[PDB]
């Protein structure tokens, strides 16, 4: 399988909280599946108060992209760092071996473009981020991660090795961010880049957040935003965190069969009420519903979901299936 | 099995650490199952220094009461908020499908209650907390969470499908609680709920809690209180974080078998030094007890424990066996 | 099995990183496997700019030295307290059964030794520190903790039962430290170990160290002092936590076959990048290097690594294998 013979193909990235068009089992043997990835320096809005973030970020989200390959395939991928951008960036996949996972052969300065090779073959959902020599924490925390998925050939397996198949999957990236504040107790705002990073790095040494979000900003993922599916679809939930630890749950269901290390080789876990995602990972959980209505999804540290930032809602279409659930006596005065 | 068709009991809930009788493999077939649970807002000491906390708790104990059914049984709840209280509740059960958990169902405001139906089809303990719309985390670290279990209809297994039984089961609520302090360094005090809301979440934002304590408060289960057992026993070891991760360990024993994620259908791990249970979850250990004497039993983060209040003992009756640790030396002056 | 008539050996003690020499699979059968350590209270330097820690440690090193027996045979140790020490230790190992796992038979004032013996029945990696009585987070988190590896008879397997073997074993500790500082910012010194008391457990309180380090002080692991391997060699990473969670991964790397919760006879998990060690707890995890190069080992909460300390090196000799990897385009300017 020398790589240099096996066909080629180009694949078109997609924004989050969606994932590229993907086969679960193939038939093909091993391709060199090809991605191009720009970073982009730039300040967003992360909640509804108008805090600002002097941010970093793959093609411009937060998380970047999710790519999908097949066990034994290749990933050749283009770093592009544009003239615009004023530091240098390179790319750690975790899913790779050797040369600090791609970090020593991708330093691209602005104005600069490098592209690499590496064998996917283990399979799993694992985190990539950039890794600037002496810069390694500040470029993770500002925005710069996303996931690598890894399918086998032959598609997902429960423990007893019978076939597992999703209809829709969805990719959430968690980030803990450092946002300075002013003697007044308000947030502060930079011009720049480099002008942020002295007091973010002294917010970063007490290890407290001042905000932990899913995919860029407070209420990314809410109301008019929801995450959507119908009663009987199966959802695969892709959940990135590449620095603090996080504990996913959904109010109202569970994890039908959970991979909280994210390493398809291994069983899954099932019936989970509430998973565990470690710092410097990625980890899957697919559920099939069975009710409709609102479902939230979130970090079940209740204030860094609620307080802090980190919860999305699930909308679902179907019908009320009132021998799972159903309301005997709805509220209504004591008995005098 | 519809449910209006299956026969209906009722179960009479006792106080922590206690778990009320049950069967653990049942011949029987599908029942409803009947409970009653009161909220009781009320103030409470804490620690041996007269620190209190302005509590919300179910019956009145910190945890909640376990509830415990078999696979494929449905539970019927009557939640009850009394017209002392102040507030509205609801409840939130991760052992249920739809509607947030039932929370939907049971908005009751003082001087109401109501009656809730759902089936336990997941095996494992399950957390149940309070969940009113915008004030989610302040009413879950007041003190209104507890266990529900789910037993597999034939009894706990192994990984290879043989039996295991327990003689004895006791329930743990660790609680992380966040008492705010005043200029003097002295712990607050207030006279109503409503007045700790404010200063309380400030002191949750900075995710650092004044007190863990186990059921209740600092020192609940030690000396006088510990929790009983004789060599030859097998324990079950609940214990349920509605909120923050902890990780659980015996002084002087191990988890012979545990399900750290708390779900039956899942081999259990054996032979374990220290377990984790994820904030938002319930897990659970079985340990059969082989020496007499005082055991301790903590969070092994052990500034959790001595500092802050997460330790609690287990005291012993039986013969010592001298070929598990025999001691061949006593302290004595190193030789000159 | 009398232990009083089993043959008796005695081991000689390394220095970490290293692991004194032993055999995987053995033939033999119980033994009562002798050691000797000694406590030594002193003062270190633990970074580059000079900070001080008035510390407690097993022979004189962070962690204390890792002893390896198989599983059946008993461990006869005896605890050493030399006169030049201010304060009472003891030992308690948490691969042991009874007696708070021999703290209650092992406290030693300055000059005096003790002796103890105890059968080690469970197999894995398990942590061992000191625990007196009311001064237990202190102790522990001053140095005072290290491993005791407790091999299968038959050599450590994989999940389908098949052999797996290791060319070297290494073992890191990683150590959360609460080091005051002064008015002016500056990390205080005190002339003794007693007097660094009062202000360490303030620090404490905060849950938040000021320092986390591999093996006793920033930089233990690095450059000059790597660990060192070669393509094709099989290596035994053993990491101990005996108060904090962490969560190690090895960039460029993965962990081929993984015991997070560090208990042998459970399977292990494979394919994993980051893993987690539960505060309180050792795991091990096995990795076979394939392309040479510098590998850096650290926890990946970022600002954990590089801010606070907890990061090593690996160094590898070896042929690049370009089918892992290769770059196809170094980093150039764009095309204009
Ligand atoms: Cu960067
Ligand atoms: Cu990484
Ligand atoms: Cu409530
Ligand atoms: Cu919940
Ligand atoms: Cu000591
Ligand atoms: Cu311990
Ligand atoms: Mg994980
Ligand atoms: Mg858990
Ligand atoms: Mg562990």
């Amino acid at each position: 399988q020398d790589a240099d013979k096996l066909p080629h193909t180009k694949v078109t990235l997609v924004a989050p909280p969606q994932v590229h068009p993907h086969e679960q089992a193939t038939k093909s043997g091993p391709k060199v599946v090809e991605f191009t990835m720009t970073i982009e320096e730039k300040k967003m809005v992360i909640d509804d108060k108008g805090t600002t973030l002097q941010a970093m970020t793959f093609n411009g989200s937060m998380p970047g992209p999710t790519l999908v390959v097949h066990e034994g395939d290749y990933v050749q991928l283009t770093l592009v760092n544009p003239a615009t951008n004023a530091m240098p960036h390179n790319v750690d996949f975790h899913g790779a071996t050797g040369a600090l996972g791609g970090a020593k052969l991708t330093n691209v300065n602005p104005g600069e473009q490098a592209t690499l090779r590496f064998k996917a073959d283990r399979s799993g959902t694992f985190v990539y981020h950039c890794a600037p020599e002496g810069m390694v924490p500040w470029h993770v925390v500002s925005g710069a991660s996303g996931t690598l998925m890894v399918l086998p050939r032959d598609g997902l397996k429960d423990p007893q090795g019978k076939p597992l198949h999703y209809d829709r999957a969805y990719t959430i990236g968690e980030f803990d961010l450092y946002i300075p504040k002013g003697p007044d107790g308000k947030y502060k705002d930079y011009a720049t880049l480099a002008e942020s990073y002295g007091d973010t790095v002294q917010v970063m040494r007490t290890l407290t957040p001042s905000h932990i979000v899913f995919n860029g900003k407070v209420g990314a993922l809410t109301g008019a935003n929801a995450l959507t599916a119908k009663v009987g679809e199966t959802v695969l939930l892709i959940h990135s965190q590449a620095n603090r630890d996080t504990r996913p749950h959904l109010i109202g269901g569970h994890g039908d069969w959970v991979w909280e290390t994210g390493k398809f080789a291994n069983p899954p876990q099932r019936d989970l009420e509430t998973w565990f995602i470690r710092g410097g990972s990625a980890g899957a959980a697919l559920y099939t519903f069975k009710q409709p209505g609102v479902y939230a999804y979130l970090n079940h540290n209740l204030i860094e979901a609620f307080e802090l930032g980190a919860a999305g809602h699930i909308k679902v279409e179907g019908k009320w299936n009132d021998d799972l659930m159903k309301q005997i006596k709805a509220p209504a005065p004591i008995p005098r």
